[PDB]
């Protein structure tokens, strides 16, 4: 009986050394499996698979354990659809642009290529230690983990359209925003003193307007005060001048021909449009914004 | 050496049978140490004692794993935070009014008994075992537990003043809402189809006005599609006419000398105002309302 040793992982953290028949496929020995996100489930041992390392699914307590406290999901399809997108994401290039790690536009990566550029820029916790290794490494240059983790957690596939201000809202409510407060008092004559709190990601979040100027002001009558180290403001797609300063970065959404493409603006010494591998530097812009990113440098 | 055999526990559902030696505290042979939330770190082993069930910190790795499986918090305060308020929450009362767990007034639980009562109307799966085992106990009838758990996620004390819609909002990011989704489209003339979903938690949550016939005939101008099994509407309490059947249930608050208090409406065949262990009925009700809960019936 011909043999190699390979290493199995729901984690690639934690590797279960492993004898495999090459006689047998990997499904028949250890179920559906793969390697760096291929299903190999069908796939003989090659000689070459010597020493490397094999994510299975988790089919006893030991890896259920593991996986659940890497990914903090009960999802038992989490890991097939992760390895899914992984096999896609893993072929995607990812230039260094400007400073930050982007995505050369592919399989309609346009919206995943401008929330990866936002999460670089503003300061976020995640819960799950699979999202702060992944997004730790894409910040120093490999980002198809992060990127096919993202996929995965939003229950998105490759090639599928998306949306920046939703992908930042499941992503935000897997992290850490426990500190982030926004206060809102009622201003009137009669009412007394009325006063509600938003915590953790409401906090975060706000719909109706780009401009945090305007925002700040209330929109019956409200003081908002604003606690968190960065705050997303959302609107419909209009045309809106980003002046230089004023802003972290940003979205914009092109909907030519009911085509969408989004690009992203980041206000740094001057104004630069990273449209996935594409660097533009301009003085003054001008787009169909619809996400704007506040931070509070503290 | 005298000794007795108890259980050890972090979650109540996987018993630990260990031999205690009577000389020596709890707190010297477990550490921490909790009776029926009760703090018996300093007390020695009475007769008593044998065979019951004690809390303990999740001091090694079986117990870290069977804890963060149970509660999916990391938070190491955690327990010792829920034990606090079971200490207190055991001793309310908690009568049947009208077929549903309500809370006797007490430690200024007028929050917590209105948010108790709501979640009883209301279809929520929750993710946390415990608050998934605790909420059917509340229930039928013993909701002390549920509440010192609510008490523990939302890390308030008992006693401390509290609101209903924040509490509501940190339980249903708790919950699996991930079929829930609202779509906004733009009502406009040039500007093409203009649409966002919100998934999730954001979905069955709204601020601004108690009235769903408003919510949906707009909210410049959108066309809202809402699919979720409820909504819940918030506005500054003002005074609301809640006319029978047009609604599942609502928040009052007064804001007296500024300590204020809730009261619970819910319409059944006639409306029916629970006040802690009290409850009035009418045939209208008006008063200043500040949340109204909306139920998708299927
Ligand atoms: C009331 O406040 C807001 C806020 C944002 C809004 C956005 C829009 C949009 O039209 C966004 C623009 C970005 C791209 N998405 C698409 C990406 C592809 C696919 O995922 C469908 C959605 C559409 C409309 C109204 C908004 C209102
Ligand atoms: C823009 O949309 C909304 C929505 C809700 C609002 C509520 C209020 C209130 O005044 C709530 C009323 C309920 C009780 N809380 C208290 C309970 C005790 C303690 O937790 C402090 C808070 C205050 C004000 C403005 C609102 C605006």
């Amino acid at each position: 009986v011909r043999t190699i040793k390979v290493f199995t992982t729901v984690d690639n953290i934690n590797l279960h050394t492993q004898v495999v028949d090459m006689s047998m496929t990997y499904g028949q020995q250890f179920g559906p499996t793969y390697l760096d996100g291929a299903d190999v489930t069908k796939i003989k041992p090659h000689n070459s698979h010597e020493g490397k390392t094999f994510y299975v699914l988790p089919n006893d307590d030991t890896l259920r354990v593991e996986a659940f406290e890497y990914y903090h999901t009960t999802d038992p399809s989490f890991l097939g659809r992760y390895m899914s997108a992984l096999n896609h994401t893993k072929k995607w290039k990812y230039p260094q642009v400007n400073g930050l790690t982007s995505i050369k536009w592919a399989d309609n990566n346009s919206y995943l290529a401008t929330a990866l550029l936002t999460l670089q820029q503003i300061e976020l916790k995640f819960n799950p230690p699979a999202l702060q290794d992944a997004y730790y490494r894409a910040r120093a240059g490999e980002a198809a983990n992060f990127c096919a983790l993202i996929l995965a957690y939003c229950n998105k596939t490759v090639g599928e359209l998306g949306d920046v201000r939703e992908t930042m809202s499941y992503l935000f409510q897997h992290a850490n925003l426990d500190s982030c407060k926004r206060v809102l008092n009622v201003v009137c004559k009669t009412c007394g003193q009325q006063q509600t709190t938003l915590k953790g990601v409401e906090a975060v979040m706000y719909m109706g307007t780009l401009s945090y100027e305007q925002f700040k002001k209330g929109v019956t009558k409200y003081l908002v005060q604003q606690e968190s180290p960065f705050v997303m403001m959302s609107a419909p797609p209009a045309q809106y001048e980003l002046k230089h300063g004023t802003f972290t970065c940003a979205s914009e959404y092109t909907g030519n021909y009911q085509c969408g493409h989004y690009k992203h603006i980041t206000s740094k010494e001057t104004l630069y449009c990273i449209d996935g591998a594409l660097l533009t530097k301009s003085s003054e812009y001008k787009g169909p914004i619809t996400d704007v990113f506040y931070k509070e440098n503290s």
